[PDB]
């Protein structure tokens, strides 16, 4: 986020010009007017408290007053870029969350409508990891009952990571991307009942393995060597807080105190690798269909381009690839518990109660201006958040909305939260992903009473005012509160 910009202009500004580009629209979100960057095809707009609005306008002066080195991009720039994108409708929007990334802000929302010819699809707009999610599995347990035992769960948990629970051959690999959690659900590593609460019923329709290449393929293939790369995490946490009873009931969460275990995990280095082949071909492709960016890291290609085409269908094929992990994860969980407590995993409740996607790129029924337009949806670092009585959402969720998860850092305390109908009209369903940017440990942790087992010692927006700031713009609805007891990143 510095020199990956073209010679453009704009850039002979001070912070009082670029204040004259920006208005409050109300108590909890910004407006963004158009010629803040160049090419603004609709204007941008950021959610923010009084804490997030004091680091985005920070952020903003001291890039834009300058008088140093660096350049660096700032939030409030980038969504400006990602509205000068052809295709997208509505508003590029940053969730409270909303930090800077790859072309696209990291929270950074913005659809593109699929009858557009110029609509385009930018895999800046996805992120590398394709398909980084996070997945919550409930326990009839109680702190009490796994307290005593954290330490040797925890250890569990850990040794379980290395050992078929994962497409161990290429051709496995193949029907991996291809099928999604529809692999692990013939392969003895997932429930049924794991794939009606999962978002897209962990499976996206026509992902294409002949789209991802073959260094991609092996990247997703399991390696004894190089473990430790920090793609597996884990969490067995404690219900500390409930803010919608009726909503826990709903997902099984029956007091505080239960113990439930999340799951983060992605693509790994296909998704890395998929997103990284098609910004090359991309960027070889822009001149041949005529398309202008401000940002090179907003390379993107035509929906209707060859390049685009491919994209999306390799796109999906590693979404699914993400799930097949996060599957074997809960696999590996649900075996985990089931040793240490001497039981099988379904007589434990061991059921998901839902798994989101923040890293991909969706196609959405959504009303713009009273009109239904298809959409495809890009959630860089954000969630989608479904409203109550959405007709493809579970029946268990159709009065409660889509439940959301909230990544929580080591020591952090994580959320569950819902759908909204203001957030399907505001934001096209999206809400924030957890929180953003701009031995020691171990003792504070440990101190914290939080068991932690991490193979490498080399493994900001407070998560608290992002879900805050969500839930009193009303995009989103703050259901369940949970503290981690023990941290597994292997
Ligand atoms: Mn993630």
């Amino acid at each position: 986020t510095t020199e990956n910009l073209y010679f453009q202009g704009a850039m002979s500004r001070s912070y009082n010009d670029e204040l004259q580009f920006l208005e409050k629209i109300n108590k909890n979100c910004w407006r963004i007017k158009k010629g803040f960057v160049p090419n603004m095809q609709v204007e941008g707009v950021f959610y923010v408290n009084d804490a997030l609005e004091k680091l985005m306008f920070e952020e903003l002066r001291n890039a834009c007053r300058g008088g140093g080195v660096g350049g660096f991009l700032p939030a409030m720039k980038q969504i400006g870029n990602v509205a000068a994108l052809p295709g997208i409708v509505h508003r590029s929007i940053g969730l409270p969350d909303v930090h800077s990334g790859y072309g696209f802000a990291i929270g950074n929302m913005a659809a593109f409508d699929m009858n557009d010819p110029e609509a385009v699809v930018s895999p800046g707009g996805v992120g590398f990891d394709i398909n980084c999610g996070v997945r919550l599995l409930r326990t009839n347990l109680d702190e009490s009952d796994v307290q005593p035992v954290k330490e040797q769960l925890a250890q569990a948990m850990f040794d379980h990571i290395p050992v078929g629970v994962i497409p161990m051959n290429a051709k496995d690999l193949e029907e991996a991307l291809e099928m999604g959690v529809d692999w692990s659900l013939r392969e003895g590593y997932a429930w049924a009942e794991d794939k009606e609460h999962c978002e897209e019923y962990g499976r996206m329709l026509q992902a294409d393995p002949n789209k991802v290449s073959a260094r991609a393929k092996k990247r997703g293939l399991p390696q004894l060597g190089t473990l430790g790369a920090g793609n597996h995490y884990a969490e067995i946490q404690v219900v500390d807080e409930i803010f919608n009873e009726y909503a826990a009931k709903k997902m099984g969460i029956d007091h505080k105190g239960q113990v439930c275990v999340m799951i983060h995990s992605g693509s790994r280095g296909l998704g890395h690798q998929v997103a990284t082949d098609a910004l090359v071909a991309m960027e070889k492709a822009m001149k041949r269909d005529k398309i202008i960016v401000n940002d090179r890291q907003l390379a993107c290609a035509r929906i209707a381009s060859p390049e685009g085409q491919d994209y999306l269908k390799g796109m999906a094929a590693a979404g699914n690839y993400a799930w097949v992990n996060r599957s074997s994860m809960t696999f590996l969980t649900r075996q985990a518990f089931a040793k240490v407590f001497n039981t099988t995993p379904d007589d434990l409740d061991l059921h998901v109660i839902y798994d989101v996607s923040h890293n991909i790129a969706k196609v959405e029924q959504h009303v713009v201006d009273g009109k239904e337009r298809t959409l495809l949806v890009h959630r860089k670092g954000s969630t989608r958040a479904f409203p109550p009585h959405h007709p493809l959402i579970a029946v268990d969720y159709q009065l409660t909305g889509q439940p959301v998860l909230i990544g929580g850092t080591m020591g952090t305390c994580s959320y569950v939260l819902t759908g909204t109908e203001q957030g399907m009209t505001e934001t096209f369903g999206t809400t924030c992903h957890g929180a953003g940017r701009a031995q020691d440990v171990l003792d504070k942790l440990a101190d914290m009473g939080i068991a932690i087992r991490v193979a490498s010692p080399k493994l900001y927006k407070n998560v608290t005012d992002v879900v805050n700031t969500c839930h009193d713009a009303g995009i989103s609805k703050k259901a369940i509160k949970l503290r981690p007891i023990a941290v597994i990143k292997g």
